[PDB]
RNA sequence: AUCG
């Protein structure tokens, strides 16, 4: 308690809980990819979202979704670059089955 | 951008 004191693996262990994360290697990975602080700054702007009461996800039918939210603020975060938000979450856990020729 |  000097700082923030924010260790990327609590921050993770934080999202996942404020969120109620459903997938939390997810809200995880976010941390991993923009940064420790990074994911904490996103949780003062969820603040910032919450007055406001924005959130379009995937479908636009469920909407302001409690996690969904904050991944809004992949979106709505000012300092980082689409690539790494498609590359978060966008993903999601798609692998690939050789691609076309999967030799089975 | 949270429909497995």
């Amino acid at each position: 308690g000097a700082m923030a004191e924010d260790s990327q693996e609590k921050v993770a262990d934080e999202i996942s809980f404020r969120l109620q994360e459903p997938k939390k290697d997810l809200i995880a990975r976010v941390v991993r990819i923009i940064g420790n602080k990074k994911a904490i700054e996103l949780l003062m702007e969820t603040a910032e979202v919450e007055q406001n009461g924005g959130l379009f996800i995937m479908n636009g039918s469920r909407r302001r979704t409690p996690g969904g939210v904050f991944l809004n603020l992949l979106k709505n975060t000012p300092s980082i670059s689409e690539e790494q938000i498609k590359d978060i979450f966008y993903i999601e856990n798609q692998k690939e089955y050789e691609n076309k020729k999967a030799a089975r």
